[PDB]
């Protein structure tokens, strides 16, 4: 199978992702280089939806330059019927990698954490709060984590819908501190092998636990005290009492050794 994006021809290899009106394909260009093409169908898309897509593509294009922890967008073709986005191909998303890997190397975790902070820090510096960070939003590209989206474009039914990374303030109702909670949940999962409220099956009981101050989050003792402190700092229920990204970037866990 084959497709054209801005005059350039691409051979389709396999379908990566999907959605109600979107498909992601693994492709090859004329020079036999590997890419990901995100196809978006705009037939049933309303004006609100279109502007959400246009806004996200604009921010993805702009933030290319500011950090290599943001996915590469090489080119795109946008008409009234479709969007074709030629992007960087990743090895695997962080969620699939975490679900597959039994244990996680402490060096590998610290490395991924650094990348997650750099990517999220960059979007914040441009006025963007993601508000829905999960491990699925990150891509492993050459042992390096990259942020694939900014949470602007309207989400579609095909990890999606999950409340395990939701800050207490999002359940009550958004500031950059909201992303710190979600990042803290991802690190807690990479530390303890589960998210802080993963054991609570019932969604209502789970939402009640996240917002409950009397519901103490357990932080079992580990050889990395710096790591335990990060987790405790990210997971402060009060946004005003929570650590910021510039503060996490100066933290012993990210800087020592
Ligand atoms: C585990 O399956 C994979 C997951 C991700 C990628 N790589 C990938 C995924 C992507 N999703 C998007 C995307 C951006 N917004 N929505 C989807 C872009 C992109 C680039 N490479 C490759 C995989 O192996 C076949």
């Amino acid at each position: 199978q084959s497709m054209s994006v801005k005059g350039r021809i691409y051979s389709i290899l396999k379908q990566i992702g999907s959605g109600g009106s979107s498909k992601v394909f693994q492709v090859l260009n004329e020079k036999k280089q590997i890419y990901a093409i995100k196809y978006v169908n705009l037939e049933e898309a309303d004006n609100q939806t279109l502007d959400s897509y246009r806004n996200e593509i604009a921010y993805l294009n702009k933030l290319q330059q500011h950090s290599d922890k943001i996915i590469r967008l090489y080119d795109y073709e946008i008409t009234d019927q479709y969007i074709y986005m030629v992007m960087e191909c990743g090895n695997i998303d962080l969620n699939s990698w975490l679900k597959k890997k039994k244990s996680i190397d402490p060096w590998e975790r610290k490395s991924y954490w650094k990348n997650m902070l750099e990517a999220v820090h960059t979007i914040h510096q441009h006025g963007i709060v993601h508000s829905d960070l999960k491990p699925a939003n990150f891509l492993i590209v050459d042992g390096m984590l990259k942020l694939i989206d900014f949470g602007i474009a309207n989400q579609m039914q095909p990890q999606v819908g999950t409340v395990n990374y939701m800050p207490p303030e999002a359940i009550k109702d958004i500031s950059p501190k909201s992303d710190v909670w979600s990042l803290g949940c991802i690190l807690y999962y990479m530390t303890y092998g589960k998210t802080p409220f993963q054991q609570i099956i019932n969604q209502i009981s789970k939402l009640h636990a996240i917002i409950d101050p009397n519901h103490e989050i357990e932080f079992p003792d580990i050889p990395e005290k710096d790591l335990q402190d990060v987790l405790k700092c990210c997971l402060k229920r009060d946004p005003k009492q929570r650590i910021s990204i510039p503060e996490l970037l100066a933290h012993p866990y990210v800087q020592i050794q």
